[PDB]
C-alpha cells in the first residue's frame, strides 16, 4: 500500500504515506457528503470563495476559468505566527467514462510575478476525486509538497493530517449552506 490510517474522526479518514527523498509525507484524506458531485465542482469553481470556508486562507481570487481549467490565487495564513505565503494553482477537471470526476492540482509559481513582502509557495501537487454514491458523493482528496514557504518541513510532516481533515470537515460544513 505505503498508505496507513493515521486519523479517522466525525466521518473523516485521512491516510498518510512516505515518499522516497522528501521528509513530507503525502496524505489522502476520504469524506463522504449528502451531495452530488456537480454540487462540489460548483464550490472548487468558486475560487472567489475559497477564502471563506478553505482553511488558513486569508484571501483568493480566481484569475482564469475555462471549461476544463482554471488559475486562481491564494494568500496562506498558518497555525502559527509565521508569515503568509502565496501561491498560484492550477485546478484541471476530468469527466471519466464512469461519470467519477477528477480535478487536478498543481502549484504553478510563475503564473503571477512574485509579491514582494511574501513567500511564493513552490511546485505543490495532488487530486480531488469525486465518485457518486447511491444518494450522494465519495470525495478524496490528496496532496503531496515539496520544501519550500515559511513552515520548516519538518513541522508540516508533524502537522500534515490536520490539513485534509480541516479541508474535508469545512467543505462539509460549507456545502450544507
Ligand atoms: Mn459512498
Amino acid at each position: 500500500d505505503g498508505w496507513s490510517l493515521a486519523k479517522d474522526a466525525e466521518g473523516i479518514k485521512v491516510y498518510v504515506r512516505n515518499v522516497e527523498g522528501s521528509p513530507l509525507r503525502e496524505f489522502r484524506g476520504e469524506v463522504r457528503l449528502k451531495a452530488a458531485a456537480d454540487d462540489v465542482v460548483k464550490v472548487l469553481r468558486d475560487a472567489n470563495a475559497f477564502r471563506q470556508w478553505m482553511p488558513d486562507v486569508a484571501a483568493s481570487e480566481l484569475l482564469k476559468a475555462t471549461d476544463t481549467e482554471q488559475y486562481h490565487y491564494l494568500d496562506n495564513s498558518a497555525p502559527w505566527p509565521v508569515s503568509n505565503r502565496d501561491g498560484v494553482y492550477h485546478f484541471t477537471y476530468e469527466k471519466a467514462g464512469d461519470g467519477a470526476i477528477t480535478v487536478r492540482v498543481e502549484a504553478v509559481p510563475d503564473y503571477l510575478p512574485l509579491r514582494k513582502g511574501k513567500v511564493r509557495i513552490p511546485r505543490a501537487k495532488g487530486q480531488w476525486t469525486l465518485v457518486p454514491d447511491a444518494d450522494g458523493v465519495d470525495v478524496t482528496y490528496q496532496m503531496h509538497a515539496s520544501p519550500g514557504g515559511s513552515i520548516p518541513s519538518w513541522l508540516a510532516n508533524q502537522t500534515v493530517v490536520e490539513t485534509p481533515f480541516g479541508t474535508l470537515k469545512a467543505l462539509r460544513s460549507h456545502l450544507r449552506q
